[PDB]
DNA sequence: CGCGCG
DNA sequence: CGCGCG
């Protein structure tokens, strides 16, 4: 997390839709789904996100 | 090839087979992350194989 | 290649 | 909790 990450996180998944993890952080700057994973899974802990198994994508819920 | 396999090999020889955990801190490093590529290096060439039920790495 | 795991 | 992943 750095640091306020999970809100543009937030901006691109509310603006482009349901995407899988690789492109959230392309699209801030950064290289691999590991980058954002930890951040997607802490904000799916607290309701904030939600991933869909079959796609492995990322959605505001 | 990068000599750690071979005293990764050894340590199992000599001790039987052992968790990833224990491979690392025999060799001196911290974590199963620090020897996990080499593991799965030798795997793959069939020189090891880990008991998915125990986790444990031994000499195949 | 899914991996979230500290 | 398996995780090797670049």
């Amino acid at each position: 997390f750095s640091q306020q990450r999970e809100e543009d996180i937030y901006r691109f998944l509310k603006d482009n839709g349901p995407q899988r993890a690789l492109v959230i952080a392309q699209a801030l700057g950064m290289r691999t789904a590991k980058d954002v994973n930890r951040d997607l899974y802490r904000m799916k802990s607290r309701h904030l996100l939600d991933m869909d198994e079959q796609s492995k994508a990322w959605t505001i819920y």
